[PDB]
């Protein structure tokens, strides 16, 4: 039943990113997916151009549309908050959700809730020290005055520095304000969380935070990664990725 995969990239980044990825799952017999989200094309408006999220979330929607039979849809860090929001809309359409080191917020919570400093086991301060507002606010944008320290915090996973292709310049803050809005059949839908260990821009405490505050029950596999499972560990990522859409409920 299940005959599509959609991987979502997080903030400031863009669906090349999955590239050591989506041969490994092409191989397993699936169709694989990494849409660039709205703003998140080069050339496409940018991040004042996202309305909200049934527009920030739409390229996977006309994907999740086109498929065959069920998808699969993981997301990646604030990608987390995208997979959420598809899933109580398209919930006939999409058979589990993978959370990779991503957001994961109970109905009614917002992603920021968890960004934000918080009691208990809650934010994110590396990652709002090197992301700063901009355009009066309504966007993100990294620091460029500090690379190196962008690189051990976000692409420390890369071997060896990841290409232009996989970023963009600035963020849209949509995302960050809306709340999940899961409820009904979106609920049932199974749901694994594929935690990296060593992540210190979404530390493990919070990680586990976010499962435990999560209203039912959350798989969990465990990565020895940092940032970016995806990056330096494409295989087992691909894998336990696999693995969950041969058989996502007993898994």
């Amino acid at each position: 039943t299940v005959t599509d995969i959609i991987l979502i990239h997080g903030a400031l980044n863009r669906g090349a990113c999955y590239d050591a990825v989506v041969p490994l799952l092409e191989a397993r017999g699936y169709r694989v997916h990494a849409p660039d989200l709205t703003g998140h094309t080069p050339g496409d408006g940018g991040h004042l151009s996202v309305v909200d999220m049934e527009h920030y979330t739409r390229p996977v929607a006309d994907i999740l549309a086109r498929a065959e039979g069920q998808s699969i849809l993981l997301g990646h860090a604030l990608g987390g908050a995208s997979i959420s929001w598809l899933a109580q809309h398209h919930p006939d359409k999409v058979a589990g959700l993978i959370y990779l080191t991503a957001v994961l917020t109970a109905p009614g919570v917002t992603p920021e809730t968890f960004v934000l400093p918080g009691e208990p086991n809650r934010g994110t301060p590396h990652a709002l020290d090197l992301i700063q507002p901009v355009d009066e606010g309504r966007g993100l944008q990294a620091d460029f005055s500090r690379l190196e320290r962008l690189r051990e915090v976000f692409m420390g996973d890369y071997p060896g520095m990841p290409p232009a292709e996989h970023f963009i310049q600035t963020q849209s803050t949509v995302p960050f304000g809306t709340p999940n809005p899961m409820e009904g059949r979106a609920l049932e839908i199974p749901r694994l969380y594929i935690e990296a260990l060593d992540d210190v821009v979404l530390p493990i405490a919070v990680q586990r935070q976010m499962q435990k505050e999560f209203p039912g029950p959350v798989a969990v596999v465990s990565l020895p990664a940092s940032h970016a499972p995806y990056y330096s560990m494409p295989e087992r990522l691909a894998e336990a990725i696999a693995d969950f859409a041969d058989a996502p409920a007993e898994y």
